[PDB]
Order: C-alpha cells, then structure tokens, then sequence
C-alpha cells in the first residue's frame, strides 16, 4: 500500500527508522537533499539523499566514531533537539571531509534528531 510500484531509492536491507527532507549546503553553493536514518545488520547507519537533477545519489554514511552529527556547535552530540526549529548539523568522517545539512521542518527535525541522536547516544 504505502510502498511505491517500484523498489525505494534507499537500500532494501536497510530499515529506514526515520525519513526527513532537508537541504545540503556547501561553501560554493547549496542543493536540496534529504536525511534518512536506517538500521541494517543490527547496526545504525545514516543515508544522505541528494535531490540531484540526474538521479538521487545514494551516500552510505555508517553511524559510529568516524561519523558525528554536531548541532550548531563544535561537538554537541549529546544535545541536538534542544536546538529545534530549523536545525543545522554538520557531518565529518572518512566518507566525507565536511558537509552541511539543514531541516526547516521542525516536526520532522524532531524525529530525525531524536532517532539519529539515540543511535549515536546508544553507541557512545
């Protein structure tokens, strides 16, 4: 019913815990995107989707020490929700040097931040 006529863009094995629409900002320019948290193989992983004109690029960014989500701060992994209402976060790790992301949808931001925060909180 809720599923589309064709397999979803996200991995089949992946279990999208939460899905939200955000915007990826980069020094030279920005580009609309979407942040989706999913659990695969009993592990937590964050998938970043870019609304690229060509095709939705699938970026697999596993959640762990290498992956960090800082909410408008140098390193505020413990707290992220406190800064609701248009939340801006930054991701840095082996997969990517540094990229910015934002979610203007507060209601959606709560689920995204809560799910992602819980994932990192549980790991560390």
């Amino acid at each position: 019913g809720p599923l589309g006529s064709m397999e979803p863009p996200l991995p089949v094995g992946a279990q999208p815990l939460a899905t939200v629409e955000g915007m990826e900002m980069k020094g030279p320019l920005r580009e609309p995107c979407a942040l989706t948290l999913a659990q695969r193989n009993g592990q937590y992983e964050l998938i970043i989707q870019l609304h690229e004109k060509e095709q939705h690029v699938q970026d697999i960014i596993p959640i762990n020490s290498h992956f960090r989500c800082v909410q408008e701060a140098e390193e505020t992994l413990l707290i992220d929700i406190a800064s609701n209402s248009g939340c801006k976060i930054r991701v840095q790790g082996d997969w990517i040097r540094e990229r910015r992301f934002e979610i203007p949808d507060e209601e959606h931001c709560l689920k995204f931040l809560s799910a992602v925060l819980a994932a990192q909180k549980a790991q560390s």
